């Protein structure tokens, strides 16, 4: 099984001019690797892919992949509405030395199931790289059901996992049973912090979640405990992870929260986010601080 | 009141290599002007804006505005998820000689109301051109309520109309009462064929709907009858417009249907559509044909 | 085709004790018959069926049927969540002299399609009377799709119509094509005032809508103009019907608004509504009056 | 803090005549008490309250309370759509010897926030008994938000808890923070098996879930291990509770499954369920058995 464990959706750090902050992004990558994460996912939802252009995405992926310099596995999110661009971005990631790609379903038109299967088979066929599906139905308006994912796993041997982003035990349980019952080594990662423990107890593989950025040690330690057979210890970390997502309510989009949390937990970076996101105000920044306090994360 | 009447969401015609087909899209523009439409909207949902890159969108806008050569008012859809690019596209449209822009709300993240208002005020401020809002909640997953639209119309004097794309008499009626009650010259256009008659009877302004492409005369004739005070004749056309939308069920996305309907109703163009959309099969094409024949549209 | 034209969902008039007001309900019934309605529907949604017990419902139906004394067709709404109670109420309706029953799908559990079909088949089999289905998904949380309705009409020859209560041209168009395509005399009635004109133009049969209570003449005169082929005259009435539904926003539930409109339009009755509905306040009554005045309904 | 811990939504056992099976129901009640549950909740969703009439409900409550004979706390589910009936049933429960009532929001009309508050306030004023709210938005179409629940707790001091029936970590977390932050001894009980562990870790109080009927020891043993500070032993039971809910997919509604699981697990009763539920077929009963085998529940 590929891309198991704790794989944070890394924030892209920008300067006040809205340009890739290389020193800041590099420093975050290095903090993460040292914290013992199992890989790194650039240009996910939290990486701000949907607010960046194609050439910015390429320059960021290239910088990120080069800086990681093969210390851990690197995933690049290459999805969008423009299918020709998805292929372009996917082929670029392979060429640039990425280890896999993460592909969201098209999220403007909710395309027919025939067109959807066709779309994923086309992007899978454009690269020799492993492909991770990305389900985030709150944003897309179109669920990748366990049956559809099994159909895709059946069709293409490089479709090898899913980031399932949903506040639903049922969806995760059903994803694991249906897809991993057919394909034991297909990887299921939850996209929310507070589902990581259940995902592992269900037979899934880890998490790609926001708190990987500012509190990686919690998910890293939970995974270690679980793999060590120390379930009480794992549950202690899960208790923290249960409370973290309160902070995400502070703004929508909450990419600003995540970066402000990185700063508060001890890594000074610029916290600039791209429009239509906006800076987090001082009150809500203070609120974020007391929440991290109250969880001993800072 | 700007941009009233019948304003088709013009299909972008592509060659089989997926490049702008210039003769084909010129031919379509010319068909539409001659059919007596009150304006033309390029790069809406049916224009395939979400499947095109920024530089493609610019070159298409340029070609289209140029070809129209001011014979009617021209609208360009400049929206997306990347707000910096929306501003870039909006400024390009103004520079290229468009008469207005149409701006959909961001449709990946469903941004907070504060961020949404801020987004629309920033793009409105980026141009000196009139701005039409674009509501399509079935695709965006975020409705632009009548109260929100009224707030925006209050905030910016260049936010001057809305394309309201919803199968809902209540939404339209409430959009007209709430916004036009405050701003009598604010333009409300429905985005569905089968609501044009109701939109007019409610005190709204016209339609930007797909059948504008292949059966413009029905809408143009309805509007002429309505403005002439001949309501039985308008309702005659409405009866045809009530039935047209059956064809949109044939595929999803149904941009392929619209282009095949252009061909069947007498204008030979490539049908090529961009991925993730795909060619309409011979069976559903035959179904389209009997439907159009049915309605005496070919 | 059974139960076509204008069939008001008659309000049940209650004294302040919460008991059936016989003189008041009688007076309403007689006004409606004199107005030229094609039938009367008791204990629909606007009839407060879900706020009444089985024995109260039996008493109301009996009173209502006897008072109509066969001068128009009578429908009784017999649905709920307790299916044994549905059969009891449906058989009582036939025994009491009703001409048909109107049955909503169960609206607590959204029961499986197999259980749903079985439910409608058992109730249809419990009586020898015409059975009209009732779709109201905003309240039930379970749409009766055109396909399912067609399956039910195929299955049982006394399943002969539907009240389709939805603000959707598509749902009404599709119900007409799918079900009436297979069953030419299957009756489709819209449940909203502002869809009556479109329903008739689509090939459907009439309406069961709240405004039949306080402004029956608008719908009655629309239907008459349409059957006379005076479409312009019909569309004039439709313009009033387009506007009426702004009053239903004044409260939820809005049975109070409907009874207050009855009084305002010239028929003094108790306004009492059953819990959890409550009295309309004075300011909202004043708003309602100016609306009715406005539309020259009083 | 009232009604904490494990409180099964007791199945109502019916003979094939659709009548209360007193020996069967009494045997179930005794198994549950002997298993060490913290209380018993009759006429919840799984108790078929919505398929029963007022007088049937009174007879069941009375029988249940008398048979329990004060050995554990007894809750009666008194809600419905008919508010007058709710008051009747709520007052009867106090009179019959119940320790508390559990009241769902009205589920036909989604009544205004003002009507809803008034509703809960008037049922809580009709009794001197503790009142538990019941949130089940998948069925009701109307969520009881943490803010509304806190408003109700602020308003009436006998409104002392909630059954929150939702597959959502966020809704449970936010209910606990909002309501228990203002009212430390307000009880939050999850309605799903697979949320019991999370509910306790969040600072909530227990569960009312279907598996309390056929596998009460799993929840009882989870709660005991947690209160003993044996978190690893609690997590082991949670792993079973994670997997149990695949059985509820076997039918909708799934009250049949629950009764068949009671039989399979060692207690022979009528499985009769009330229409529009139906018998579980032989294939699905076999599936259920292999699920219970596989979790060592029988």
């Amino acid at each position: 099984a590929l891309f198991t464990g704790i794989i944070p959706p890394v924030s892209t750090i920008f300067t006040a001019d809205g340009q890739l902050d290389k020193p800041g992004t590099a420093a975050l990558i290095d903090d993460l690797i040292k914290a013992g994460v199992d890989g790194l996912f650039f240009l996910g939802s939290g990486g701000e892919f949907s607010q960046l252009g194609a050439e910015e995405r390429k320059a960021i992926a290239r910088f990120a992949i080069d800086h990681v310099d093969r210390r851990v596995p690197v995933l690049i999110g290459t999805g969008g509405t423009n299918a020709r661009e998805t292929i372009e971005l996917s082929q670029h990631a392979q060429q640039a030395g990425a280890d896999g790609i993460v592909v969201i379903n098209p999220y403007y038109w909710k395309v027919s199931e025939a067109n959807l299967i066709r779309y994923f088979e086309q992007v899978a066929d454009s690269v020799t790289l492993p492909v991770m599906l990305y389900n985030f139905p709150a944003l897309t308006g179109q669920d990748l059901t366990p049956a559809l994912v099994k159909t895709l796993a059946d069709s293409r041997s490089n479709i090898i996992g899913i980031k399932d982003t949903i506040d639903s035990v049922a969806h995760l349980r059903s994803m694991i049973h249906t897809v991993k019952g057919a394909h034991p080594h297909f990887t299921v990662l939850c996209g929310y912090d507070d589902h990581l423990f259940n995902t592992l107890l269900l037979g899934g593989d880890g998490a790609i979640s926001a708190s990987g950025n500012f509190a990686p040690q919690v998910s890293v330690n939970l995974l270690k405990a679980w793999r060590d057979g120390d379930v009480a210890k794992a549950a202690g970390y899960h208790q923290t992870l249960l409370q973290i997502p309160q902070m995400y309510q502070l703004d929508t989009p909450f990419v600003n929260v995540i970066k402000e949390a990185i700063v508060l937990c001890g890594r000074p970076v610029s916290t600039h986010v791209l429009p239509p996101a906006s800076p987090l105000d001082e009150p809500r920044k203070a609120q974020l601080k007391t929440l991290l306090q109250q969880l001993k994360l800072c």
